[PDB]
């Protein structure tokens, strides 16, 4: 049987160890045990642990990257409250079933400032397609005399971007408490979004 | 001259080492080279790494605790929003004139979870101060008919501790930049939290 390419293989126990441990305790040694492959071949794939965590990292968000590009085409014409709901829906139901992916992504902020900026800028390209969105999107809003689009682009985003860190830090490691509380932080999130909006609008 | 006592020398490089190297990479061996004590001597008083970095997080949280029940005592009557706002400006003026502090207190989200979850269970009296007074304050509000008094708890709450991580994450290590950023900060806090009431309130 086809089993993983032997990358792919390092890459799939890079991220659970990663995830478990954090970037400074996981060892690549673990990291080629968990992967069955000779502790040399981290090496000769990846150079060193700063650069598997990059290659993780990049990998992760790719995959997620093809989400919103494919969730984007079919929703663009909503209405941006709606929208962004409607993402946290699937942001959610994705992360309860790619737990492991997960938790990896939220240790980010555990690494050294150089591999945080590296990753930051090489991300900021494909995280721009959504704050360029959201910033067209705003133009159609009929916002409060008082509220500025730049403000209001900032409370979005931030809304946004803590609520998944927020979830994703307090479901570490646990998504059947994840699960069974769906429902409920779906709920939560439409009437803060409806909160924003009417806060926001005239 | 009146030096620190060596415990709180101590306390003082570990709360420097940790801010700039985070809790894994941070050596107890820097710590006393930093401190001027004999390597033997963190044992003495702080027994392991540990044990160091939690005697450290208390004795700044203790700091803050204090400075915010002073706060609290001339601020009580006031309304909760303007409250908030107040209280978010003396925080940026703490955070910015002592930077070695607000650095430390943003490695949590780094130890591992025994650490962490220690410290969170061993604070959680001091935070239920705010916490339980928001939830006093929210009795007084005149809410939206579709707004829980559960859920202006939990946004209101959010705000209040993401924005802190927020700017302390993003001004780490830059206390200059807050210092020349903190009245746009304050402007655009003010603004939020007037959208935030508008949309929680008839």
């Amino acid at each position: 049987g086809h089993m993983l390419s032997k990358r792919d293989a390092i890459l799939k126990a890079a991220v659970e160890v990663f995830g478990k441990k954090g970037y400074d305790r996981a060892t690549t040694d673990e990291i080629a045990e968990k992967a069955g492959v000779a502790k040399g071949l981290i090496f000769h794939y990846f150079k060193n642990k700063e650069e598997l965590y990059y290659q993780a990292y990049m990998s992760v968000t790719e995959k997620l990257q093809k989400e919103f590009e494919n969730f984007l085409m079919k929703n663009r014409n909503r209405d941006i409250f709606d929208f962004m709901e409607r993402w946290i829906e699937k942001k959610l139901e994705y992360s309860a079933s790619h737990p492991e992916e997960a938790d990896f992504l939220i240790t980010l902020v555990s690494v050294d400032e150089g591999l945080r900026k590296r990753i930051l800028l090489d991300l900021e390209k494909s995280q721009r397609v959504f704050f360029d969105f959201v910033r067209e999107k705003l133009k159609d809003l009929d916002l409060a005399e008082d509220v500025t689009e730049e403000i209001a682009l900032k409370f979005l985003m931030w809304f946004f971007s803590g609520f998944e860190e927020v979830y994703l830090r307090t479901y570490q490691g646990k998504p059947e408490l994840l699960k069974r509380d769906m429902n409920t932080l779906v709920e939560e999130v439409k009437v803060m979004l409806r909160i924003l909006k009417k806060g926001m609008t005239k």
